[PDB]
């Protein structure tokens, strides 16, 4: 899985631990094994939320499965949290893109994970 | 929505209410209420396109809904007009990327926008 | 096409001619002509892959058609050996994930591709 955070609060905002809270926790929440699990924090963002520029975030979880209705609103309760508590980000000011990869469509160690045929 | 503007034009070419513009310009061409229309710039990229490093532009447009041929040709004419008139990009340097959303698969305030079942 | 890496790779890193490379050798790749090859690289980014902050990258590759199961898996070949001969990142540590787009939805030049 992949999970990315674009957010206007600054990089000194930016808590000790946080890449590897997201890679623990997108661990557990998706079932797939946290060696394969990459986060990416972007900060200092020109963003707005409804025309304002008070803390907000933009984010994206790639997985191939485990995504779908209950679980992507269970993903959303577990990373708003850890935005709202770490970053100071309101979570009616963060939206977050879910993708269900197919797994020929994911490049990785010089080839995909599409390996059957 | 959510509208995203990469692009290899410095900050400070960047005008000052750029971003309420591409709000206000969205909130009107999708429909949807400006409250929850999302914009990014991100200037200063190392980015080419066509082999050049002339100004050009990589963007995205996410919606739930409210794309389409039509729809998104007339999005393409509003947003490459904004980014010539605004930031000096010829229009044959822009790629904008459509993306429908379902509304399962969009996360905002704790849940996503599928409220409706379990 | 338009080809997306991020990188917690130096900006320094980057060699001169990375962005040519990489347009004519996708321009090669995907059949498409060179002069709507997209390339962008984001150096310098916070990151992790598994859990570590060694070097990892994060791509995205775009295209109307030409991609699927063999295409892609020749794409990647192509993408982690550059980023591993020019980045030093290994292969183990990039993801790169590939979008099929829809002619209608691709916007260019005032219109779209439809």
């Amino acid at each position: 899985p992949m999970f990315i955070v674009n957010t206007n609060v600054p990089r000194a905002s930016v808590p000790d631990g946080f890449l590897s809270e997201l890679t623990q926790q997108l661990a557990q929440a998706t079932g797939k094994p946290p060696q394969y699990i990459a986060v990416h924090v972007v900060p200092d963002q020109l963003m707005a939320f409804g025309g304002s520029s008070e803390p907000c975030a933009l984010c994206s979880l790639h997985s191939i499965g485990k995504i779908g209705g209950a679980q992507n609103r269970s993903y959303s309760k577990l990373l708003c949290g850890l935005l709202a508590e770490r970053l100071r980000i309101s979570p009616d000011r963060v939206y977050i893109n879910y993708y269900d990869m197919n797994a020929a469509n994911v490049g990785w160690n010089n080839s995909t994970f599409a390996l059957e045929h």
